[PDB]
C-alpha cells in the first residue's frame, strides 16, 4: 500500500443520496435501484469495450469531477468515505472496481496511480 492512490470515478447519485443534486441535474429523481442498474450497465459497456470509462464519467458522473474526466487526484486514507477508500486502495493501478456504495451514491472506480 502506497501512502496515496490516484483514482478517477463515475458517480451515479439517487434520490436518497446525501446530496441529491448534481451539476447535471437540479434534483436527482432516480431510485437507488435505477442507479445501480445504470452503474452495472456502465460496467458491462466498459468491459465490452463499447464505452470508455473516462468519457462516460465526463458526461454522466454526478460528481463535479466529471469536468476532469472523473479524476479525483491523489488521496490518502482517512480522507474519503471509508467504503470508497477501501475499494480504491484495494485496486491495482489500471484496475476498475465493481459497484461501490457511499452515502453520496453509487460509484465505479478506476485507479490510475
Ligand atoms: O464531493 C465531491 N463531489 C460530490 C459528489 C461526491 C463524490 C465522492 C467522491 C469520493 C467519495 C465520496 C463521494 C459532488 O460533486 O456532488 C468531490 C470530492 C472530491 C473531489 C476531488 C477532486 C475533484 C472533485 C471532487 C469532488
Amino acid at each position: 500500500e502506497p501512502a496515496r492512490v490516484r483514482c478517477s470515478h463515475l458517480l451515479v447519485k439517487h434520490s436518497q443520496s446525501r446530496r441529491p443534486s448534481s451539476w447535471r441535474q437540479e434534483q436527482i429523481t432516480r431510485t437507488q435501484e435505477e442507479a445501480l442498474e445504470l452503474i452495472n450497465g456502465y460496467i458491462q459497456k466498459i468491459k465490452s469495450g463499447e464505452e470508455d470509462f473516462e468519457s462516460l464519467a465526463s458526461q454522466f458522473s454526478d460528481c463535479s469531477s466529471a469536468k476532469a474526466r472523473g479524476d479525483l487526484g491523489a488521496f490518502s486514507r482517512g480522507q474519503m468515505q471509508k467504503p470508497f477508500e477501501d475499494a480504491s486502495f484495494a485496486l491495482r493501478t489500471g484496475e476498475m472496481s465493481g459497484p461501490v456504495f457511499t452515502d453520496s451514491g453509487i460509484h465505479i472506480i478506476l485507479r490510475t496511480e
